[PDB]
């Protein structure tokens, strides 16, 4: 039987474990040491959560390590690692409701976008990497012969081992799910730290899990912060693999970490400012929409959002006019209510930094068309914010704000290299996007963009098939789709002579 | 004008060009600093060097940035990327017993070795990856549709831009060749740090570019010191890509010097303490002729060469005895001498640590059963060394000789998971054999070796389409096969709506 | 309401469609035309089944033109038709007992094995290629730029369209299930002809499918004869692609009708005379049960039974004298009797081919060592049968028997390459194997024996995963595996200028 | 020594061989018959060349068998396959003038698009594909587990044997080329029947073979007829795989005889009647540039060539005005003059074709804009052409012209579906294009094109990278690209229990 904060709200009764999981059972941290998880729509304490310690970190990567090495999870069959994913993601549909509300509770999300996103798109994820595990294949390669013998070369996909996750606050389950499902498709086993801000559907996953049949240890999960959690995850000599999503200077940090300790592999999703090319021969009314979704999705929480936008001059004040104009319909509020369409910000500490940043923006000479201010109500709600007049050298033509904060500069009608190269001057890489029904156009600037991700006449349009990962400093290696299998398998070569 | 060291050596007059090359020429270093390289037959200076300073990595890295981002290298067809890559090989070939006897004089590699192996693989890789040019392919993947709407989601496999390569001494110009090649094959340009020890044949191989046609710019080498060149490489913000193959403590220091600078990515080929079973059941006289191969190929200058013999217990004594017999017949000699089966260790400082190493051998109980000495002669040869009753607390069971010393343990008769721990019990894994004729034992023993590539009734048996890599310690990523090319690509998603 | 034939059985209460299976309803054939499905356990008709007329081809294939052009499931994405057709697999698993018994009484499959393979495979095959859906992908290729101007190139995969698949009797369910599921998964329609003899799982499957949700048309299944339905399939102007297996000579038949009529695209799964050859240095008492399971295995009705086993010369007699103690021990009976190792053979007319075959193999000189004729009982019941003394120039070294019939022949100790003549020199070519401890047999064997697919130290180890098809007369193109999805799949290259 | 005829022409001295070239030798054909091979600038005999005999096809076909099974060419690396093919195309580079004038003599090809394209891309090709075949490679498979047994599934890719392949007349030298380096890089030998009209740069290429090192009996070629050669080629017990390019009716009876025989694979490239659709918002001037090429390239015998045009009404009679003002600029001529850049057509009997097609157009009620006509002067020149007024029922909207006839139909403005079913109105599916500067609008017409090939804002841009095979009627499998390996290949599945 496992302890549970229940909570009847949104016409169900959340049942939320609070504790450490490890090797399969919920337990407290060492000392008993706990923490709060706020709710950002009121700024109360949600409830009491396990702050995990050293020695709960050891603890769970051995139980990684055991069930790796001795588990069952080390000797079924691919395709039946493939059932038991299949099967949490069913568990997973089975509690969306009761996951999304989770999610709106402790990060703040919309429930309706929790449902569809947050929830919705986990549960593609798992489904999507389940299918992968029995078609996961190496190769056979035709060598020179070591006459008058012969020689066959294989190559075998195997696990890399033991895997940490550590993962940032703006999607807890979504971006647990995206790492999570590739690794354990892979047929490793993780130890996750979630933000220790956002622990809840964390923890109620890892609950799932247990549902699901999957083994004891191959999942475990520690909430706590990364200085002490993390950083034992990226020094621990049994952990043989890092994936982590979050800031970049905490992204130098943990490669550092993995360097001197062990060589252990890493891949780093970072930070984002991204481009949107705005082109006068595009649909207008359409680019308005997007455009605002660009940036406005999930409360700016979003390190794809678009963190610039290049609007043509011959355009550029229809569309702030527009812009504004739907930005005063938008509905703000609680996000468990179904006409809210923009939640609070995920924590008080990350409202107080888009306060400054604004002040930031109308101190060094951007114009302040709308929003700017931290909403009057309770919890952390920030303005849906425009700023014009945005020259290259601007902090905020430079900084990610990682908030609802749109961001605008004119270019010159005709010019494309001009426009290109002023997206391109930043060492983040992540996405970008270009509006424009020119062909050409399109697939020239698609060419030209610095950026993992293009979007052309959309945005935001990711896809559990689809690889996501950054250039320059937004990291290296990709989550989603085939490639982000590779970062949690190892090829070895097998050469015989006969 | 090219400037030369001119000799006269093994019937050829060789031209060595001695400067560093940065843009498509050859210039002296900031403040024409030299050193001098050691010819390992007999101690002498083969001729003074250029000393690459940090003002020349900043020279050779913006030559390689406009040569990617302006230069002809960015703008021809994959295809004539590949044409030009097929001449460098084929201007390499005709350029054969030329660069063979420069490895000879510069590495001490015997000349017919070096023909066959040092160059000829080089020659096969350049040729191998420059057959991938046109067939690096993207994918279009069947995302989820936004209704009414269409989606069209491809992949374009994209340079990383410039890279730093960083290469050891025991094969200087194949080295080279493994990284250069893929890296060149994928469409990026480069500077090369050669072992501060080894620097002629790369400085050669540059020439040979300009030969070839290769753009100038494409192709940068800076002899010198990693501490220096090598860290600068690291360190520096406009290079975008490490390739490393050297020691772990090293690749350490790389990797963690390219998180703290701008994340650029990093592969590892570090060091290895690679097993090698051999069981009752193998073909006795096959066992003896590889499992030497196995420790004395290229004077044991070899990452993959097997640091641990395990010989079981019914073949011990006859395996040993039969090793002894044929060690006694190598023939120990100048390099470019036909006869000559072994040639000199690489440097000074090497065939030091190989007497200390043995020393420590000896200190520690193991039997010396011959060798373990430097060769009374000229230069720095080192005798063929086997030792037996070696256990596996002893130092020389767990560090890596990187010399032609065989290291041989027991097990027992029918002790197949004992032999394996014992195998498997080491950071290292970069590396691994297997000697039986029982099919059975050969599957269950390659899938439970840890280790990056396991050899089956043979060793050494490297090919330009098999890839090469470690796990654990010894490293990620892989160099040679398609696999190879993997470090030296990004991908860009590009995602339309219609 | 669907009309069934009901029947008390098994513990179950089956309840069987007898009616053709158009556009999603179960219909009488034109004029109401019916056949008898005969039960080969005891002789007696199980009921009347629809028999279609040309009409009713024209009929099925308009309802899955009309599906895949105009219905739903030519508009979903990939992923949601990939989460039908895992439904579809569930539906079946919910239905596993009844399939089983059904198959049981329709081709006299052993019921516990039914379960396992025909039913269990048939399940495996279904969420096999569920997951491929969304991982079907094509390619971007960088062709030659066409200068000043760029060029992009790109494949898309896409449906073939309506195709027709015709199937054999000997594993009802499982032969229709293998090519069916790799055909939806690749977004194609279909319409299905069972074996006339055995149309009854095909029928319950049809059922199914309206179960699971899959849009009425997609699937269409005719029972009727070959040279009615199956002809008029192979010559429908609308039918885009055959799936076909059986026989060489109606094979021929089939692709010649595919020529004639528009070209359609045609795989051919065709007859075998697979060979096993079984070396001295075997695990002998192994052999003997896979030798035994290599011909028995499902009443020797298997296109890859070993159709000769060539057995070393010092251990024939040893393993002729072990197979026959084994034979002893099976039980022959009712396949719904639980200790039955040894159904009844399909039909009467296949029954009587058998007992020819035998007559004809002591006519020739052969040496009929046990078995060879009818049991008597009533049903269909044919003696497991083992001959030595067969020749290469011998009738039943020749001829595939496709019944429970071992055939044997020796080979001279220590020779390799002329048995392996002997087992290549036959114009079949869809299986093989080789039992040896010896692993350079085992890989050079392996290589030279001209079939598509080698079994080593095993035999019948198909998996839903790895790709199964002939070569020479046996065939071409693959069931199963990623390779399968190719004979259901075009290719379509899009190239822009831009 | 070999037997040529020398011609002094383009100044050149050409060498033709003139015999069937079999087993590495050039022979006569049985009996000595031969036949008059036709040069169409002017009617003349070239030369007399060796008719092939049943015979020959033997010796040929028992040749290719002896080089597979037994010679050099089964036993090489992989590797050195590739070196010999780049070789070959570094051999036929050396002379490119000399077979560019060889293909203007034989099939009027225009001398300065003949060096381009009939000769360069043929170099391509053999370069491309030499690069493939070590890259060629099987897969490792994680199959379900015989627990408490391992097992291992690999697959070996494998060359298919002796080919046989069949080819037009209208790039003689290039379709030889792109088939059979596809065939040779799979490790294949084979038989190559020329069209009877154009036997030359294939008897010329034959002695390439020699000069490049070609093992004898690996490349065999046999002018003769179809109803004899290609026949006995489709009926041979010992070919195991038919490339065949050419008509969709004798695709049919080629396919027929592959089944007849022995079921031997096949491809089949046939006709096209290929519809490019040119909207009002394209670029005019260019849409006439290259709606000029896609039908007049190579005096319109060309698979893919354009055989419909639609063209949006508000654009119709302005293209129509700008294509007969450039039709008239094309200066026909000799394909040896410089200024040439329309040749006559291949042969009498496909210009008569010519005449005998617009006869009909203009019967039929199209508006004969210009030409339709043989030029008056010696040879069989025939006049560019231009229909408009051709509405989708009449015979030259449905039937493939292979000649320089451009079939001119309208569309209303802002039709999008209506045009693309009239486009899609056909059994041929070959290729298609579409101009427009409209993404959208691009995108969706490339999906719903039902052709192998989609040009967007361009025509005739084929790439030896880029697979290139019909749909429908226009037949199956690529030529060029991977794809086209996988006609040339088989797969053998090697499954281990252990
Ligand atoms: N590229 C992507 O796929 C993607 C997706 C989402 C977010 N992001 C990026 O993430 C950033 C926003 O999140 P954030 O600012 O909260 O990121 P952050 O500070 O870097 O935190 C990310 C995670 O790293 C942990 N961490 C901190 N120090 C660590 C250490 N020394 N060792 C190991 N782990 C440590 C954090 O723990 P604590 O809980 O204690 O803070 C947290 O769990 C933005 O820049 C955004 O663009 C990127």
């Amino acid at each position: 039987v496992i302890n549970y904060v229940e909570k009847a709200v949104n016409k169900l009764t959340l049942q939320m474990p609070y504790q450490l999981f490890i090797g399969g059972e919920f337990v407290d941290a060492e000392g008993s040491k706990t923490y709060n998880t706020i709710n950002p729509t009121d700024g109360s304490v949600i409830c009491q959560v396990s702050l995990a310690q050293v020695s709960d970190v050891d603890k769970a990567v051995a139980a990684a390590k055991e069930a790796f090495e001795n588990g069952l999870w080390g000797k079924i069959n691919a395709r039946d690692r493939g059932r038991l994913l299949y099967r949490l993601a069913d568990v997973m549909e089975q509690h969306q409701e009761e996951l999304a509300t989770i999610e709106a509770l402790d990060a703040g999300a919309v429930y309706t976008l929790a449902l569809k996103t947050h929830v919705g798109m986990s549960i593609q994820t798992f489904r999507y990497f389940a299918g992968w595990c029995d078609k996961i294949q190496g190769a056979t390669i035709p060598i020179n012969q070591a006459r008058p013998n012969r020689n066959l070369t294989l190559t075998k996909k195997e696990p890399v081992g033991v895997c940490g996750i550590v993962i940032p606050w703006n999607y807890p389950l979504m971006m647990l799910s995206w790492k999570t499902a590739a690794c354990l498709a892979a047929g490793n086993t993780v130890v996750i730290k979630p933000a220790q801000v956002t622990p809840l559907t964390a923890l109620k996953f890892a609950e799932l899990t247990l549902k699901a049949g999957i083994p004891k240890g191959v999942v475990n999960i520690l909430p706590g912060s990364g200085s002490l959690v993390g950083q034992r995850l990226s020094d621990h000599p049994d952990v043989r693999k890092i994936g982590f999503t979050g800031s970049t200077e905490v992204g130098k940090h943990i490669m550092k970490s993995c360097a001197l300790s062990n060589v252990k592999k890493v891949s780093l999703e970072l930070g984002g400012k991204s481009p949107l090319i705005i082109f006068a021969d595009c649909d207008l009314n359409k680019a308005v929409q997007m455009g605002m979704s660009s940036v406005f999705f999930n409360k700016g929480e979003n390190a794809i959002a678009a963190g610039r936008l290049f609007v043509e001059e011959s355009i550029h004040n229809q569309f702030v006019q527009k812009v504004v104009e739907e930005v005063e319909k938008m509905k703000i509020g609680n996000p468990l209510e179904r006409d809210t369409n923009h939640g609070p910000q995920n924590h008080e500490a990350h409202l107080r930094k888009l306060v400054e940043y604004c002040q930031r923006g109308v101190k060094e000479g951007a114009t302040l068309v709308c929003g700017g201010n931290q909403v009057p109500r309770p919890g952390f709600f920030f303005q849906p914010t425009v700023f014009t007049d945005v020259e290259d050298h601007m902090y905020i033509a430079k900084e990610e704000s990682f908030g609802p904060i749109m961001i605008i500069s004119r270019f010159a009608d005709g010019d494309v290299d001009a426009v290109l190269s002023r997206a391109n001057a930043t060492e983040f890489g992540l996405a970008s996007g270009v509006f424009t029904r020119d062909i050409n156009k399109a697939l020239y600037v698609s060419d030209k963009l610095q950026a993992g991700t293009v979007f052309i006449n959309t945005y935001n349009k990711t896809d559990v098939a689809a690889p996501f990962g950054g250039f320059k400093q937004s990291g290296f290696g990709k989550d989603l789709g085939e490639a982000a299998l590779n970062e949690y398998l190892r090829i070895k070569t097998v050469t015989f002579e006969y």
